[PDB]
């Protein structure tokens, strides 16, 4: 069995909802991430084999939207193309899958991740095709149905959260502290440049000038308890969960180049890390079991990443796996950061990555997504 | 490393646009074909690793399409799924990339192949979200932009064809004679019973009284050459590409269980056909590369479905890969049966291998798509 | 001052929803009714002072509705015109407004009347132009929020009809007699050709053939009590009213020349009636000081139209007017034959003044609408 | 016959497009406007007869916006009321045929006027009841449609305002120059309190706040020349026709007071002009005719107002009818101020009524809209 690496690691900043990647379609910062991937990697375009993206939100984006971005990177058009769609899952999803891809036998290259623009999400009209007859009707707002709606319960993913607080019992009180951790963390860390290195600038070239994206514009720097405990619930009347112990409505690509370790070592490339296992082969199995798979422990842990689309879900997955909090999302989390959900998953391996290197810590985890069947995670052990 | 076998194959009806399957959602459509394959192979649900599904027009069909077939067939809800977008390919490669993961040892049992129902695609108000300002915009055919329109060339796949049949030479009056023969022998087909095997059907319950759908409505019987030379052009001013000679806008699922050799044995599944080879691994170089790998020419082949979508590519095809036609698309083709396009390549597989069992032919080939970086092949090898 | 006549009254045939006039433009039936109204009234086009016409549901029709249709019909671009939407009363007061205008000492000649075309009515995005931001929204219905829905109540005029229903104890078994009753009476009107002269043929020019529609197409002849009896309340559980004992979705135009009498002398024009007064001058105070004020009783009156836009509230107002009910309504009233909202009013006074000639009846009422500020009602002297 | 005069006049400030008075409903603007005039006429709500109101864009306003205005004004329930659109001529057609209705004998007391809200309206989906069936379509925009669209030669307002300035031969130098004139009349009436008396303040009452719109604003100060001259042309390539020539889009109510000099006797009322003529009754033979029908001539005249829809138009009446320039538009005109379309007309009547009370000026003219059967004029005498 192959041994299979991440060569390269890149995320546009994570824009803020209708704010600074208003303009940029997903394919296009899916695109900017490629083409830097490439770059970071010391491979040429010509040097992949495949390319493979979670994408939530394709309504309206045209055929493929992977193969859109792999296009408009540089990349050879004859390199197959495909876009994956697990929500929360996807973008790290892609990853696992290239690693199987190239255990198989089959691909030596692959340019992973994801991509989302929430801002530019459609509504939809269901009933124009044929038409509605009479009668008021549902102007359907796309984001929400299609990457925000449980499709079983009918009802919004934060009333998921709600249920998680009430089942594992955590407070407002709790969830505000941390969210306040998040922020305070991403703050910090934006601040000493730990973003620097993954992050590639998206230029928006307009009719009459030049603007640059390059921060990741959702943290509230100088948050404050007291500003979080005033703040009203978001889902449901006397909620625990609130727009500011939530993470957002955001827009990223982020990308990774995977390729087998003999592969590396023919082009030259200097891996980051190797990824040793991954969800794929209580009810947060899917990471117990990669830990496992990984013949490793949760002391054992040097870093890790587990993403805060709710601060209630967050903490429950930390008490149940008794995560050490000190190194859980050490540059901020997507409270603070977002939750681009194409891209998520395949944002914090990034940003795992890049603090792996810069800590010099051996043992990671990236993990998201809670509940039978959607948890996805992957293990990685830094390159010496 | 591990032999890879079909354990059941079962597909849907096709449905004509806004016609049988019009009430239908893609997802019930998936739901219908997972579980009769699952009864078909003689397998718990349980005994299912994961669920990999094709569908290109998911707009607003809320999360995780590939997800919702799943559960709404009963499968255990701790399954993983992932709904998979390559367009024309995607049905099929869901199947390859199954026995990518099974050969790199992390499934022994897949449910994969596709969906569609393109009779319910909405359309889209692309800047509903932050405003349109002033002036008409467009009210978007999701099926046309997602589906069927060329994102790079700007125009319909449509001409994509008639620039094959002008550059190959493949007059209007081929096309008619190709189209005529896909409907005599759908037509043939139908009437003899050759689908009974594979279709399961679909049940609506109306207001009062439920429907039974278990025949393929597209096919035009009684079709013929002097009917299909009056047709107009389609797509462009004195063209040869006609409704008469492409295929339609169809809904379908179509599904197979994935499953190791050896899991097979283990379950006591008689397995139909063992996949040999497939296209990730002249313009059609992925299914001539698909038949190299298998060890084997196009001569030695028994049956070969090629899709077609169009009757101008189908035969652009035949012709570089020197096709017997006696061997190809035996029980009518898609200009007969109809284009789903998320579950096409499913389907054909599906009817390649039924096919190969009644015929008693050894070995298959399944080709859809055209164009570098789209072609889907699979090679089947029939069991003993 | 002066005495005000009816010169010519046309409609255009009543389309049911969705159905024989579904291509036409209410303007294009307008103009139909317009052209013919000139003709038989024996005046010229330039003739002509100002055109007045009804339309409620005028989205996305285009500017000034009304100039249209006149347009159109031919007459003079220099004519002016002006669209009047009162919904309910709009097509009678275009008629009272031109007497009024002629009584001013302004005009000599005017078309008034009105046009809908109900199976037209958009939907609407109201927040298309700056945007949604966020939820689902509603796709609006125009024709039933512009035409159907109270705005004070926020409940559709049905509920109104119910409540008069429950008020008056209208019973479902006499509202259903009153519906047969109008049935039959409008199948032996249209049988015995009763609408001959005032209906103005439209054709429909389809890709091969025109097509004429020249016959009114809601009536459901062969109707009976017990089909009738078998109806579910279509507005309230255990309601009275049904779609049976109600009017439905139509379209149509109906237009008249209105004239002094001086200038019909001068032109050579033989009027058909003359206009005595007009509710612009209990709960149908309107329809009964009209009455006063022409010196007249209900019992002095030779026929009546009262508008059957629901069973209930035409049994409302001829108990509380006293009418004797074989002078109303003769040819059949709006459940057999249609409420296009715009156009109800000039319809009915179009049935009225032909009847009157007819039937050789001197005094006739048209009313339609019911509560304060809302009623419409003018008074026919017809002419030797 | 009746005199007439005019109570009282009341206008709304004019809001620009997408700003002061977005989130203010026509009907409120109607509402706020007419109660305003009934306590400036000094009489009761009990008082009004009828109520007469130009719309243009009614699409999803809901039934009767007239009666809507009525109603949210305090004005008794049972006071008829209806909607009158002629595009631009609506808001002043409004008060001509209030002065019909009481020349007719048929009312006292008449609030007549308009009200637009441009930047409220929505965007149409017009095959939406009974299907698009295949292909993208139209989202149209209902402002452009409705509003300013011809109908006829399928262009927009604009271009015809194109055709005039080559007609006239009036220059781009010329129209801006008439432009830099009414910005900067218009930014002196403002700053000198010229609009005070005559607007009434809009309270726009948030969840959290009270915001007070009351004044005029479209106008840019400070404008000038040389700004004017840098514009590029909105509607043709090489046109003359600018934004900063043109009016804009812009959101108003506008009401005045109607009533016979005998009513007007009876309740103490002192009357603020008796209108002497208008146009019902060269190109711009309505104003003409209206001049004609006062007995007096343009040289009579004290104060003009003649709206600026375009500089190229306003420039084209103002030659032919040889207005002294120095007595039209005296506090700018409708490039500075805006251009509310089915309110506009009212709108000059209001800021003419109040300037010619200000200025002591007893002849007065407010003529707008251009071309056959549109024009719309009035003629008022002050009241001694």
């Amino acid at each position: 069995m192959k041994e299979v690496v991440i060569a390269s690691a890149v995320r546009t900043a994570i824009g803020s909802y209708g704010k600074s990647l208003k303009d940029v379609p997903a394919v296009d910062l899916g695109a900017t991430a490629i083409k830097e991937a490439v770059k970071k990697a010391g491979i040429k375009p010509e040097d992949v084999n495949e390319v493979i993206l979670g994408n939530v939100l394709q309504a309206g984006l045209g055929q493929n939207p992977a193969r859109q971005a792999s296009f408009k990177a540089g990349l050879p058009v004859e390199i197959p193309a495909m876009t994956i769609n697990k929500v929360c899952g996807s973008g790290l999803r892609t990853v696992s899958l290239a690693a199987q891809i190239i255990k198989a036998g089959d691909a030596d290259v692959i340019i992973a991740g994801g991509m989302e623009n929430m801002s530019r999400a459609p509504y939809l009209a269901n009933n124009a095709r044929w038409g509605y007859r009479m009668g008021n009707a549902k102007f359907v707002d796309e984001m929400i149905t299609d990457g925000l709606w449980d499709a079983f319960n009918d009802y919004h993913m934060g009333i998921t959260a709600e249920n998680i607080a009430e089942r594992w019992n955590i407070s407002r009180e709790e969830q505000d502290e941390f969210a306040l951790a998040s922020q305070k963390k991403a703050e910090e860390a934006i601040k000493s440049g730990q973003f620097k290195d993954e992050i590639v600038p998206v230029v928006i070239k307009g009719r009459k000038g030049e603007t640059v994206v390059d921060t990741d514009e959702h943290p509230r720097f100088g948050s404050t308890i007291e500003g979080l405990a005033k703040l009203k619930p978001a889902f449901k009347k006397d909620g625990t969960v609130t727009a500011g112990n939530a993470s957002g409505l955001n827009d990223c690509a982020a990308v990774l180049v995977i390729m087998s370790a003999e592969k590396a070592k023919e082009l030259g490339v200097k891996p980051l890390a190797k990824i040793v296992s991954y969800g794929s082969a209580g009810p947060f199995y899917a990471t117990k079991a990669a830990i496992e798979k990984a013949g490793w422990t949760v002391d054992e842990l040097d870093l890790i990443e587990s993403n805060e689309a709710f601060a209630a879900q967050s903490l429950a997955v930390a008490k149940d796996l008794k995560f050490d909090m000190n190194k859980v999302n050490v540059n901020g989390g997507a409270i603070a950061l977002g939750h681009p959900i194409g891209a998520s998953g395949a944002r914090i391996l990034v940003t795992l990555v890049h603090a792996m290197q810069k800590r010099d810590a051996k043992k990671g985890l990236a993990t998201l997504c809670i509940g039978g069947g959607q948890g996805t995670a992957i293990l990685l052990e830094k390159c010496l």
